[PDB]
């Protein structure tokens, strides 16, 4: 409807496939190369179908701060014939706050599903399902069961994956430049 919707169909359309797990069905965001994100409780394996293919997992890392706190964001290597367009320069250098932000949802629950969910805060500590976890961005949405690993997006940025709520708020796992230096 508006340059923010428009961003995020972009990136729904060329970086993102439907990732299932024993845990589910996911939205998740293809970064560069083989290299995507997901939630860490999507319980990545050495097999994930990736739009229903049954695809072997190369390498998966969840993914830690330096105080040995939980991010809850796994990077994932897939055996996939074909490289993401490479979205690494959408991505935020630092922790921040942001104004006007989209979270979009793309599985076979909730096809091409886009909320404009408002200001995003930098909440920073979460306990998320009773496990500590940092860099949390908070926004003011009553996200449901089937949002995980919805894209986080504002105008040229591309700044989280959806990976909680408590019925009010939806949380999202930052996404930062370093995590994705090769």
């Amino acid at each position: 409807m508006g340059p923010g919707f428009d961003f995020a169909q972009a990136i729904m359309k060329k970086n993102t496939v439907i990732a299932r797990t024993e845990k589910g069905e996911f939205t998740m965001l293809g970064v560069y190369d083989r290299v995507a994100v997901i939630p860490t409780h999507a319980s990545v394996g050495e097999i994930i179908y990736i739009n229903d293919v049954e695809t072997r997992v190369l390498d998966a890392c969840a993914l830690r701060d330096l105080t040995d706190t939980n991010l809850e964001i796994t990077i994932v290597k897939l055996d996939r014939n074909q490289k993401f367009r490479d979205i690494r320069h959408f991505l935020p250098r630092c922790e921040d706050d942001y104004n006007d932000a989209v979270l979009s949802v793309h599985t076979s629950k909730f096809p091409n599903m886009y909320i404009p969910v408002g200001q995003v805060t930098n909440y920073g500590f979460l306990n998320l399902g009773g496990t500590p976890t940092h860099r949390i961005l908070m926004y003011n949405f009553p996200t449901r069961a089937g949002q995980c690993g919805g894209v986080v997006t504002t105008t040229g940025k591309v700044i989280g994956i959806h990976v909680g709520g408590n019925g009010a708020q939806g949380f999202a796992a930052m996404l930062l430049h370093s995590y994705f230096t090769d």
